[PDB]
């Protein structure tokens, strides 16, 4: 009787389940979380009578139906065409690259085209019937609007660590994108695999009409062979292909002999989005959408929330080789490189060595062990990055009578990784070793820890030997090609990243490139903060610019612009 | 039992989808929110009884149906007729020939005619059943009469950065025209493109009459081949034929086999429009449409609107080579340049350097890093335009007792590039490197910083080697060719729009011309400021030609006209 | 009238059935207890109005039918594939190898590809209808959350192996992930087993399309065989096919004669999780999910429950050879090694000897007796871990008058385990002696006893004799290889794991690797402590770096933080 049942028992119809305004993922393609508000509490309707909307969204009737009689032919997997999210992915960013790289139609297309130098072909029919977007005056949730109130939190008690994970935590449930506008409809698509031979062979307008009359016959007929399509091109074109499937995105479920009039009949109350745009998440942190809060805190806030989206980006991003034909081929690589025609040079290194240093000395966890490591072949330890290892501890002292209590300390330490024999080649805890796809060395091979949880596999042993090309990081270049890429003929891969810092390393072994797809680094990148730092309350807020000020009436209920004479006499005991 | 659904109750007759008065974007021809208020408050119908309409909204019966027995010939991609926003395309602007370029019917023409040197022939059935169109007594929505007095709050302010920023926000959300008329109906269209070699072959009337009677064949018969239109020329027709579709804009969705009979059954209660026409966005904000605002300065918030639209367009143009059959012709040029036949000449520069200036000395943030670039050949730095770049940070002062207080200040700092080796080319941040298709530089190339976020790749390295054009921008042109355009055989690509500055070079690749069509840069083309300037209250408005004057009453409420005793009243504590 | 019920008597319509926040065992791919609290106090529906779901669930309208017409080709076991619960399996972890090692699918696939040298392949019909997933504001279930309170009891009193019992009870009963969200729907999948020598013979494109039409004319004719994929190539793949299964998941029963169109209509109401991701079970121990309990004790108990997470993927984890082709296959192998060549040595050792040391001088319950033993070649005892074996023991003492008392002791005793003639080989109480498949020595062999439970057979008796290749330990390497793995040519086998203390041995024998594939070792790995320690009641918990304190209010009822007159007020108390 209040909100959606309210308009159901009244109008006595359905609702419409194709709605904008949630989250969105633009690497996977996958729908995150909702960022706006829905209300029902006008019983508003499309202008068809046909389904309940909410109250700030309106709808465009485009009653659309599209037929093609050829298979389009799409020729590479770099440039990737999604069918159902075309729009949000192919936006203007500086990330156009990486979208929709992660998503399962992706990652079974480039599959396909590899394993069996394929090229696909796709051939659809196309029914939009709405076009549904949100209003630009528009409120948040209340579930997103409360995450953001506690990066404002954070921020203005100096817990940076603490604002930045919870920063990760939006963009693991709220995506990188907000979906402002969604096609509605229902969609039935042919998707083919041929031998890339039979491409070039006058050939193209042939090959896609039968494929476009093959996608005819397996709706309309049943699965009793009574085609129309049978001819002396088909013969070829039937044993040239490697791979079909057929997949129905909304209406009823698709079976060999539905006929395409009963397929678009189904179509009603069975809506699904097929097309989608959208903007940016922290385009919708800004002072209008939150009204009480200071100015800059929110643009401090967008800024939070903008890097986090950018770490998950970058952290995705593999480049290296993409040409097929050509040798090293990198088949982990969704960027191009320009490493294509690569010549290799082999040079070696002696070893890697570590060192540790506590900056609180310790006599209860004793961080040195299983930190530091030498060198076999030098025998002492003889900069990739800077970091400090922090860890927890508990003290428990007693006083008989017995009452207790507990105090628990931040035991800092401190390591340095370094470089400057066998391979190996290594193997992070959260990756394998592709030597050996068993997160363990070879016969003949012990383990040299270089990091936290970083293993290298270094030792008859020539039998599996790989070459190398160097480290890098995201500040520390290498010089063996201070640039960050690899020398040529060499493939990196990512190694145990670490408080936001991405390390690499170079190969050329070929087993490390081979494989299955990597499934998509998500946020958190980096561990919960230890809470080593104390609440700085923050009771003016202010900037020069303006001469504007913001104070919050105690015990922090709100925020509220400022006065002169409660400046100075708020700023008496503030300094 | 308020609004729409009173209506619906008491008649039980369907509300028409179709109406003018929302927003338009006529370079991507889509559907941009709800301008104009509609209100039901007199439960009108059409007068046929078959629709409830708003009450500001008249209706003209046409009851009109075409049936053509010829299809067209659309001769090129340039003279583009849209099929369903023709009237509002074709108006009289100084922006007629980029109107609908980004649409995805336009994309499709594009990309099918120049893939395979095809022209395109349409035939279409087409309904017009009612011309909907607005009184010219008419008042506002609710969320866009709001979104026009923000932009009149931040000019009274003289915060002109921000009011630019919610002019674009406003083109964003609301488009460039709002319709005015709309042709509600349905139409049935096929779209084949066939060989421009088959058409000149007497010819044009032959071939024109057998699409038109295959279109029949293909809507009246089922998908089993039972065609009337198979003779000697059909033989050849089935050959050059490259594409083909069949799409239905409104009416029930299609299928081979619905009689015509039968989908013209299907055509009320599922009316789409398939014509409109419009007038621009800031033709509606003039002292009628806001009563209660100064007259002068609406006027002052139209030009800033009309600013706006003009950039979206400005930005969305693509000057280059147009002919198909020319050598250095352009594919993503949508705009002609007459440079079709161009003499090439080939000339170096040394390097492209820059200088770092700071405004404010800061021992904060230290802008000079990542900011100036020297040239690699020469070894120091030894101009395209003069911008500052700003930052807000962070300062954190607190006293034991404990409480605290931060301010943010603006870090401003101000670069300079300038031009005047190996290619390249470059890439930005928004863009990528088509001679990678990578976002990154070749082997054997460097970036070299041009901007905050474009990269020139700069250096065996003449195997990916591009010539040269030079740069310009929207007020320095070049002498390569003070003059805005490339010189011959050249052409010009856009780079990192800074500030609502465009700022292009030129190339002789035909990697950088090739590949998929760019997708319409959407306004703001700006960061939203840092609020670097305070609130000057304005509350006096007049103008010296009508001795007419605006006071608004404390605290704010209202703008009211002045008499000349309360003008010098308040001018005394004005000056 | 409360709850459920409330809902499905006033909406009449089911409740959906597949739903995240259950724990997930990721080991055998099974559902394990309700870690999230779902409440049904908002009547929510889906907004196709089709099922009740939980307040805090939000479904996502798929509506999604895949339909192959090629079988997949799996080429080995160690690279599985779930089908259904394929997401979280292949999740970033450092335990990726062992996830669905032990599900009843996986168990069945490396049984028959082992057993005739056999490939898998798979064909499927796929229907996906809702992604149902949780918001990320959600509470946890009262049963666990009464459950991690117990854990948090026994770290305040010093109970340490009372709480690593009560943490591995966590993990058997609640699993060691929580999905998050599960993929809605229903699938139906053959699976055949063809031989490895039928596939290496345009081999691969038509053997899979024959598999993807016999698996339609399976589904779509009846048993009486009226098939139409009987050509040549069927007639060599049906006799090189060794195993075939159809299953369905979801929907009604599959028969052979059902049509696919009959099949897809029975899968509503019927719907089943095909796909699930998830997080681990210790990252939803935060103080965010615990409101009610100090900030640094749930970091305290979620450390403790991932310490039992990754001791339940340890103790399962078998190195040993995977290559199938090559001689020493460990059949019981499921994590690779590098010991697949492998060179044997043959060296002997005397013999194995124990003593045994009592910290308390016992009278009662003798535990030297059947705990030490000594050389049979050597006469007297002439180290692998240390550790102390407890046993209680109950006093009776009574005074007549006839009331009586009895106390209860712990007798302590602690023995050491050491090597350094005919095998074999041993067994240990859980396991068998693979020699004699019997618990039990061959003939001519006596049991020598090295732990509280375990035996070694040892003694014409050159019949049964295998080789020998040392023990090993998780702190104790062997230097027969301080190395942890085996010699070359000799497989790894686990022998009484005691105190979270795996020890194992190296063996050549063949007998000890093949048999059934072992059966997924379950927490807890401990025998429950004898309760030695006495309750240390904490009363104020703080941490150093914040300055914040936590006190409870006496006796026990909410803790609460401090102020720091109530701390020097209890710290009297306290010190
Ligand atoms: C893959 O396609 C090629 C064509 O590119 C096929 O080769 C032709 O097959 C037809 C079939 O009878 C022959 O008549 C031609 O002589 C073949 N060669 C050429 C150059 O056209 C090839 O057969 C296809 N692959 C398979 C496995 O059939
Ligand atoms: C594309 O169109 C041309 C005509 O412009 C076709 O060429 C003719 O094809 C017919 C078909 O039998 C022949 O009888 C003529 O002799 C051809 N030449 C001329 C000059 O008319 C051409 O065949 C078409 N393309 C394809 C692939 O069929
Ligand atoms: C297993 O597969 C092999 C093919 O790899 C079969 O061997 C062929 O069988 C056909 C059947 O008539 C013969 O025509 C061929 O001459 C055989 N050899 C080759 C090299 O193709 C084998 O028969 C299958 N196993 C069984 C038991 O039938
Ligand atoms: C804020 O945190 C940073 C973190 O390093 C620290 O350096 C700084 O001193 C802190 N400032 C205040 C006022 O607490
Ligand atoms: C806590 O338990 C450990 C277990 O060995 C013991 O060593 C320690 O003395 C105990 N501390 C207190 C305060 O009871
Ligand atoms: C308990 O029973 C045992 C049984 O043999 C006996 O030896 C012992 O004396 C009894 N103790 C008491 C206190 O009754």
């Amino acid at each position: 009787e209040v909100g959606v049942q309210k308009c159901k028992n009244a109008l006595k119809l359905p609702v419409l389940e194709v709605l904008p305004g949630g989250g969105w993922d633009n690497l996977r393609n996958v729908d995150m979380g909702r960022v706006m508000e829905l209300t029902y509490s006008n019983c508003r309707t499309t202008e068809d009578g046909q389904y309940i909307i909410p109250d700030e969204i309106f709808t465009i009737p485009q009653k659309q139906s599209n037929l093609e009689m050829n298979s389009e032919i799409l020729e590479s997997w770099a440039n990737y065409q999604s069918s159902t999210s075309y729009s949000i992915n192919t936006e203007l960013s500086l990330f156009s690259k990486v979208n929709g790289k992660f998503s399962t139609e992706f990652q079974r297309m480039k599959t396909l085209q590899v394993k069996d130098q394929a090229i696909t072909t796709r051939v659809q029919v196309r029914n939009l019937v709405y076009t549904v977007k949100i209003n630009p005056t528009l409120e948040l949730s209340s579930g997103f609007r409360k995450e953001l109130l506690d990066i404002s939190d954070r921020l203005e008690n100096n817990q940076t660590r603490m604002a930045t994970y919870l920063a990760e935590l939006l963009v693991l449930n709220y995506g990188t994108h907000v979906t402002t506008s969604v096609d509605a409809g229902a969609a039935l698509i042919q998707e083919d695999h041929l031998r890339a031979s039979f491409l070039q062979d006058s050939s193209r307008s042939a090959v896609t009409a039968s494929a476009g009359l093959a996608f005819q016959n397996t709706v309309n007929f049943k699965f009793e062979e009574n085609y129309t399509s049978q001819n002396v091109l088909t013969k070829s074109y039937l044993s040239n292909r490697t791979n079909s499937r057929v997949q129905s995105i909304g209406g009823v479920p698709f079976y060999p002999g539905i006929t395409l009039q009963a397929w678009q009949q189904g179509i009603t109350n069975h809506l699904v989005a097929i097309d989608r745009s959208g903007l940016p998440l922290h385009f919708f942190i800004n002072p209008n959408m939150l009204p009480d809060l200071p100015g800059p805190l929110v643009k401090k806030v967008s800024k939070t929330v903008e890097t986090a989206v950018k770490r998950y980006y970058t952290f995705n991003t593999y480049p290296g080789c993409t040409d097929l034909n050509s040798p090293n081929f990198n088949f982990q690589a969704n960027t191009d490189d320009g490493s294509c025609e690569g010549k290799m040079t082999n040079f070696s290194f002696g070893g890697v060595y570590q060192e540790c240093t506590q900056l609180s000395g310790n006599r209860d966890v004793l961080l040195c062990q299983k930190l530091e490591q030498k060198n076999p072949l030098t025998g002492d330890f003889s900069h990739l990055l800077s970091q400090i290892h922090e860890e927890g501890y508990n003290h428990l002292e007693c006083h008989r009578k017995t009452v207790c209590e507990d105090v628990f300390q931040v035991a800092k330490a401190e390591f340095r990784a370094f470089w400057c024999l066998l391979f190996g080649g290594l193997f992070s805890s959260k990756s394998i070793n592709p030597m050996t796809n068993a997160q363990s060395c070879p016969a003949g091979y012990f383990p040299l820890r270089l990091f936290e949880n970083l293993k290298v596999c270094v030792s008859l042993g020539s039998r599996f030997a790989v070459p190398f090309g160097g480290f890098f990081s995201c500040t520390v270049g290498n010089p063996l090609v201070s640039l960050k890429k690899c020398p040529g003929g060499f493939s990196q891969h990512p190694a145990l990243i670490s408080d936001g810092c991405q390390v690499s390393y170079c190969v050329k072994s070929g087993l490390f490139t081979g494989g299955s797809l990597p499934p998509a680094r998500l946020p958190p990148f980096t561990r919960p903060p230890l809470m080593s730092q104390a609440a700085t309350n923050t009771v003016i807020v202010t900037n020069s610019e303006n001469a504007r000020s913001w104070i919050k009436d105690s015990q922090t209920h709100q925020w509220r612009l400022g006065e002169p004479i409660e400046l100075r006499r708020a700023m008496n005991v503030i300094h």
